[PDB]
């Protein structure tokens, strides 16, 4: 597939602002995407 290092969390907010629509769920989505995000990508080394 294709994307940037930022698609899968943005995608991620994306989804579930269209597919749940909430705040619990928003922050759901959010915690464990952006920690996905956070962990891959400080794993990671960025130029």
């Amino acid at each position: 597939p294709r994307g940037s290092p930022r698609t899968e969390y943005e995608a991620c907010r994306v989804r579930c602002q269209v597919a749940e629509h909430g705040v619990e769920r928003q922050r759901r989505c959010q915690q464990v995407c952006e920690k996905r995000l956070r962990e891959r990508e400080g794993r990671r080394e960025v130029d």
